[PDB]
């Protein structure tokens, strides 16, 4: 099994730790942890291409997209590899994250280790907003917190 | 080429940005950047095993050592893969980092992507110190700043 971890931080109050675990290389990645400091409701949640935080979350570049597809939700055949949809924060501003995804991986061409996990200002519209930006970012707005995804013990 | 980057941060004044570039997968890796906030003199500089910052730099674990060797300087045959020796801070507390290394790699099954880069309190004794700790850490002391090594554009 392979494990990964990401510490999410940004300019504002959003802070979290997200864990990744993959039992087999041909199998799903479990993604779980807790993010606090969020507004209540939905927040876009993606893996971005670059593990570069030199200019904060901006330098992470676009969604991780090695198959050159349009943005979607995690359930869509047409999605970026990095498209994990939304997380939901409760009234106290905490998102208890629990996702399973078969398109991200912790090895190979879909490997997300060394890339950046980002949590966003607004809901990800999952490619259904009827504008060009919906097909790129899901209209998820600004990057509230991010972190480079590292190999974990 | 393959490129990586690391933002070094800690609990004190030490901070910097370190770049990695590898023109050929079977070629050397160039490592360069700057670190500020350091005491004048030598400071140990290594890749540690885990890209885990959940408990600060402590959770990075030991030096990255997939070949199970003793601690060395970068020129030694007997070294950890992560052993990049010392950087030197000037009278203003600034270390201009400029390293070329043929043991670390940005690709392949022992790559340093997703691991942690650490700059230390004290000089690395290059495993020549004559105590057990010399053979593990070079007696480089505490971890002043660290960051996960990420994929760069
Ligand atoms: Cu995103
Ligand atoms: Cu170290
Ligand atoms: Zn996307
Ligand atoms: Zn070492």
């Amino acid at each position: 099994a392979t494990k990964a971890v990401c510490v999410l931080k940004g300019d504002g109050p959003v802070q979290g730790i997200i864990n990744f675990e993959q039992k087999e290389s041909n199998g799903p990645v479990k993604v779980w942890g807790s993010i606090k400091g969020l507004t209540e409701g939905l927040h876009g949640f993606h893996v971005h291409e670059f593990g570069d935080n030199t200019a904060g979350c901006t330098s992470a570049g676009p969604h991780f997209n090695p198959l050159s597809r349009k943005h979607g939700g995690p359930k869509d055949e047409e999605r970026h590899v990095g498209d994990l949809g939304n997380v939901t924060a409760d009234k106290d501003g905490v998102a208890d994250v629990s996702i399973e995804d078969s398109v991200i991986s912790l090895s190979g061409d879909h490997c997300i280790i060394g890339r950046t996990l980002v949590v966003h200002e607004k809901a990800d519209d999952l490619g259904k907003g009827g504008n060009e930006e919906s097909t790129k970012t899901g209209n998820a707005g600004s990057r509230l917190a991010c972190g480079v995804i590292g190999i974990a013990q």
